[PDB]
């Protein structure tokens, strides 16, 4: 498979190998905020990362992840819309060319500079490749990204992308705290959906966070800099990684707050 994001093998192609793209549940979606509707039965959200042990940062040439030793239920995302506990294996970002476009959710056609996406797994089917062939599989947690001031718990992440510049390149990347990439409040929308790249598998519940996070220009302009292509290629920026919305289709986004 040589999917990307430029003309010829983007979003609009991604159909051909992956049906699954023009399924029943797809994401992102346009999160219309005058249609979402209060849901009183949605549990309090618990963001338990106390104990994250970060390893790693990999450019895939898709994005760049930030892989966490998920072995045990160190660091686990519960409560919400959620039933058990849901383990952080990997965080990652979507982001833009311009700061008007980055983001994969939008809200009420905002789209956003760029996305965050924390990606956790369902404990009880017990490896995360078990996880993404189940409908309540993982829960990834999306927030939003404006470009203001600078977030000073990214600064670790915007400095260590010029030693992994191109795909398939990664750095040890140990002693990063996620917590450090949250807004104060965890308002949020959600609603059932996928896997916002190939194989767009049907497995996830989103939580979208209303309160983006800022970001200072010279952080996103240190994201813009990496690179798609592999060392020695033709040098083609890291820009514009993001699926655009999906027909929302038979289903409710319900938020967490009045
Ligand atoms: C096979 O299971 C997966 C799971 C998640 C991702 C990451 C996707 S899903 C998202 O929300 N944003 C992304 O980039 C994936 O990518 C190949 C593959
Ligand atoms: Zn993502």
């Amino acid at each position: 498979h040589h999917w990307g994001y430029g003309k010829h093998n983007g979003p609009e192609h991604w159909h051909k190998d992956f049906p699954i793209a023009k399924g029943e549940r797809q994401s992102p979606v346009d999160i219309d905020t005058h249609t979402a509707k209060y849901d009183p039965s949605l549990k309090p959200l618990s963001v338990s990362y106390d104990q994250a042990t970060s390893l790693r940062i990999l450019n895939n040439g898709h994005a760049f992840n930030v892989e966490f030793d998920d072995s045990q239920d160190k660091a686990v995302l519960k409560g919400g819309p959620l039933d058990g506990t849901y383990r952080l294996i990997q965080f990652h970002f979507h982001w833009g060319s311009l700061d008007g476009q980055g983001s994969e959710h939008t809200v009420d056609k905002k789209k956003y500079a760029a996305e965050l996406h924390l990606v956790h797994w369902n404990t009880k089917y017990g490896d995360f490749g078990k996880a993404v062939q189940q409908p309540d599989g993982l829960a990834v947690l999306g927030i939003f990204l404006k470009v203001g001031s600078a977030k000073p718990g990214l600064q670790k992440v915007v400095d260590v992308l010029d030693s992994i510049k191109t795909k398939g390149k990664s750095a040890d990347f140990t002693n990063f705290d996620p917590r450090g990439l949250l807004p104060e409040s965890l308002d949020y929308w959600t609603y059932p959906g996928s896997l916002t790249t190939p194989p767009l598998l049907e497995c996830v519940t989103w939580i979208v966070l209303k309160e983006p996070i800022s970001v200072s220009s010279e952080q996103v302009l240190k994201f813009r800099k990496l690179n798609f292509n592999g060392e020695g290629e033709p040098e083609e920026l890291m820009v514009d990684n993001w699926r655009p919305a999906q027909p929302l289709k038979n289903r409710q986004i319900k938020a967490s707050f009045k």
